[PDB]
């Protein structure tokens, strides 16, 4: 893997359908904690005791404290140097018809705060709620979500359990419904949106470059999407912090990178 | 980059935990046929194309016929020298105290045809279903599935298709289901079973010694498994069709688990 910014300007500028794949490692250098490693933990709980939907079955009202959480540290975030150079690319290139999508695991919504229009999120949106009566996803930034929520979500252990009542958990608004919504993520055992696989696909089927970028091509998710593209002998550049690599912050490469 | 057998056997003859990565490579030396690459096609298509949740919904006839010339065509297959290697190995080290697990997403058997027993199948099998209805996974090794897949299936493009309605196609025959079953393989735009990968990650966190033979770049998520064994400073060893071994795996591996 080459670490030759030079030779990667090249293959930029000829460029004409770009894919870049983001990792949780944009999304910290905003401030979010990472929920994975040793970050992976509120309370007594791991993601896999929380972020799934026989957690929810069982304690709705503890699997929304937690969201409301991570919510609630989300909204106060900011996009960075390397979300604002993916979306100025994206924006530049674009009006030459040359064409930038992103694909992200990050579910906070920073690249779309920076201006990035072709975003593809594998694991849906902690703003965006779905109701499991109807089924209508739908945006939600309310802070709090719903009333009974206000002042919950503290991540220390021996923190109450809230025990709101699933009456009192945020409900569906469409007129006549009043169902129980959940967070509209993607949960253990749950798969990714077909319609977004399907365009992820096409995208990776026409791509003449591909990003990896504060992730590694040897794990989920780009390990899903990096290798094929890169057997059909397009360039894959990688950005991260240990055919191309790129090591440091990304919003210390990718500005320079994406000029 | 080391490709010194040498230094691989100094490794192995104390090494108690042995994770063996199977890929496709092991099953095309045994003439299993494989769906991607150029040479990777049954009639017009190649795996990407069949093996989706998509292609089952919108002509399972098609689909079931793509498995069901998988299912016929095993019958004259047998497990190679890499095989009975991986499999002799396990029984050898098992009178030892030392672990030898199989980790594969061939779905053809050939593994416990040959005696293997740690097996994680993690990609299931040509010989077991699924019914859509119900979800019970049954094994399946009926020569054919279904009578109306009785001489179908056929590899040659300009292969009219069966069109068989889906009432003729395998029906689940659990008592009052009668539902549409499916082969039980993971496809394209599918996770596995949170329990197997769950199980693989615990064979991948406790070994000494990684082998990886026969292995695609884009194989997934088989091609994961390797890279996080190398991270933790655990030697891994390649054997393609730190160490690389070059040659056909029933050449390369009699010798180096010997
Ligand atoms: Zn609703
Ligand atoms: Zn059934």
């Amino acid at each position: 893997p080459s670490s030759s910014m030079a030779d990667f300007r090249k293959f930029f500028a000829k460029a004409k359908h770009i894919v870049i794949i983001s990792g949780a490692g944009v999304s910290a250098e905003s401030g979010v904690p990472t929920f994975r490693g040793a970050g992976g933990y509120w309370r007594k709980w791991q993601a896999q005791d929380l972020a799934t939907p026989l957690a929810f079955a069982h304690n709705p009202s503890r699997v929304w404290e937690f969201y409301h959480y991570r919510r609630e540290v989300m909204g106060s975030k900011e996009p960075n140097a390397g979300h604002r150079a993916i979306a100025e690319c994206e924006t530049r290139l674009g009006k030459q018809g040359r064409r930038v999508v992103v694909i992200t695991q990050n579910i906070d919504e920073l690249h779309r705060k920076a201006g990035t229009k072709n975003l593809l999120e594998i694991h849906g949106s902690l703003f965006k709620t779905r109701c499991t009566s109807c089924g209508v996803v739908a945006e939600n930034y309310k802070s709090p979500i719903c009333p009974a929520l206000s002042g919950k979500g503290a991540p220390e252990p021996g923190t109450q359990d809230a025990s709101i009542p699933v009456e009192k958990l945020p409900r569906c608004e469409e007129a006549g419904c009043g169902g129980l919504l959940r967070p509209h993520v993607v949960w253990f055992g749950e798969n990714l949106d077909p319609a977004i696989l399907e365009e992820v696909d096409r995208e990776l089927a026409h791509c003449d470059l591909c990003l990896v970028v504060g992730t590694s091509s040897v794990v989920y998710p780009a390990a899903m999407f990096a290798p094929q593209v890169a057997a059909r002998g397009v360039p894959v550049a990688e950005f991260n912090t240990e055919r191309f690599h790129f090591q440091g912050p990304c919003g210390t490469t990718l500005p320079e990178a994406l000029a």
